[PDB]
């Protein structure tokens, strides 16, 4: 349908507009490209594990690469309905977090290449509560906004997006990536490109804290809504979570070898801890 | 609806389609920010000029923010039709497109605001033919994809997008700019935008190419539509190419004071020019 008129020839941007600051952030701190990451030594790591260690590795990748390849196919519908309604800011903002996610994308796949498993089917990796998450609950609550874009829907879809996949699991999963490899010392690249995506990964909680947070100043009865929506959600991601210990549990030979003592019950509480923090950021004010 | 699977936990990215090359050339040549010109000079040129001067540049620049804020609106229905065919690597590419055009929405609007002009609403400049092109037929043939994917579809939102606006009119006026103020010594800030406009606008046009070219490919008789949309929009083009020369030929003081012989038959026949060369980038076979 038409376009009735153009803000930026009736007026300007909005420049005060925080989403709009948000983008001006993301143009300067976007820059790096996952093409001049350099992965050789990456490469020479992983071939230099055993069978057993090599394992170790692959579930979190395997998680990681789905969750970037649903979230970059998946935010379009945001785009989308905050256009509709003449978010000018918000949707320049959103350009930026589309082509973070491709670059995720990238990143991943990049490595998956290198270290020599491109060929590797990893979608064994995804149990049930993944898939519930991933496979369904994500893509159906942003596609829902193509055809209501009710507050309800709105704050439904940043909640399972921005709060629980990105502010809950992708957040923990980073820490995860630190705890495990960065102190066996491999896989240099690949934490490289780690410590990027969590940089972005700023920006995008933020624009769900903003969308939730101005929807809740409308009328508190949405921060209930909120909350209920993050409660729904915690059983699938503690049930991938204990999943991915499980396995954790029966492949030790990666722990056993570089000498370390993964507590699986301290990433267990860190993430707990990001599940609650994240509910504490919205206030019911 | 759900993701059945993930082609980068499957398998990887196809490193070799075009799409990924030319998504690749995008991070490498897009790295341009509209917030590090300087407008000082552009702000300071306008202000020098005489109220009928002040005139002569306006309609153009009516012309393009519009265009550019129509443009990062409505591409959007294309990355959600080819996100859900499955082609991943033109996804990865269009998000470079979707920024492109964002830091587009972003340069005009800067300079209308440095130079003075931001709260003049600039809606007057467009006429009949060019809300037929911008405000009605772009939109309709982009958001049409949302329902209807065939080949015929999203060749003719190609068309209208990527060969018409951008590649017949963009181009021109990019043209015109420099063509005018290049010469006049005026507006190095809104110059430099638009040289960087132009840079962008090349992977626009080639995403546009590959797009008709592959349907095309599959068979030919796409060709004869891809003719016919190209022509059913000539009227407006022209029209409205018409118009804006009429508005130059009825307040020549910009002209009068800058030495510049404006030779709009010229101007016409790049115009002309630009239609037909892009024509010719479809082959039949
Ligand atoms: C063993 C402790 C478990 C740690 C939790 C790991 C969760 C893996 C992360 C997979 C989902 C990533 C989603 C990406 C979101 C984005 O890119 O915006
Ligand atoms: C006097 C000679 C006329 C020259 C033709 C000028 C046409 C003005 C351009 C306005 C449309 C720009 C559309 C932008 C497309 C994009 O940004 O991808
Ligand atoms: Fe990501
Ligand atoms: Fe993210
Ligand atoms: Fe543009
Ligand atoms: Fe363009």
């Amino acid at each position: 349908v038409h376009h009735d008129g153009f803000q930026t020839v009736k007026a300007t941007i909005d420049w005060e507009h925080p989403m709009f600051k948000l983008y001006e952030k993301a143009k300067r701190n976007g820059k790096w490209n996952p093409a001049d990451i350099d992965f050789s030594q990456d490469q020479k790591d992983f071939a230099s594990l055993t069978s057993e260690e090599k394992i170790s590795a692959l579930p979190l990748v395997a998680g990681f690469s789905a969750g970037e390849e649903a979230v970059t196919l998946d935010i379009l519908p945001m785009a989308h309905a905050l256009a509709r309604q003449g978010r000018l800011e918000d949707v320049l903002f959103l350009t930026t977090f589309m082509h973070d996610e491709a670059k995720h994308v990238e990143m991943f796949s990049r490595w998956q290449q290198a270290v020599g498993i491109g060929q590797m089917d990893l979608s064994v990796f995804h149990n049930d509560h993944y898939k519930r998450i991933f496979y369904e609950a994500l893509p159906e609550a942003m596609n829902r906004l193509y055809a209501d874009d009710s507050p309800e829907a709105v704050i439904r879809a940043a909640t399972v997006y921005n709060m629980i996949v990105e502010g809950t699991l992708a957040e923990s999963g980073y820490y995860t990536f630190r705890q495990i490899y960065k102190k066996a010392g491999l896989f240099p690249g690949l934490l490289q490109g780690i410590d990027y995506l969590n940089m972005d990964e700023g920006r995008h909680i933020q624009f769900g804290i903003y969308t939730i947070q101005r929807i809740v100043n409308e009328d508190e009865r949405y921060y209930e809504l909120f909350i209920r929506y993050m409660d729904e959600l915690w059983p699938h991601v503690i049930g991938y979570v204990d999943y991915l210990t499980e396995l954790g549990k029966r492949q030790q030979q990666l722990a056993r070898t570089y000498a370390l003592e993964i507590d699986y019950d301290l990433l267990r509480h860190y993430v707990i801890k990001q599940f609650n923090l994240r509910k504490k950021q919205i206030s019911r004010t």
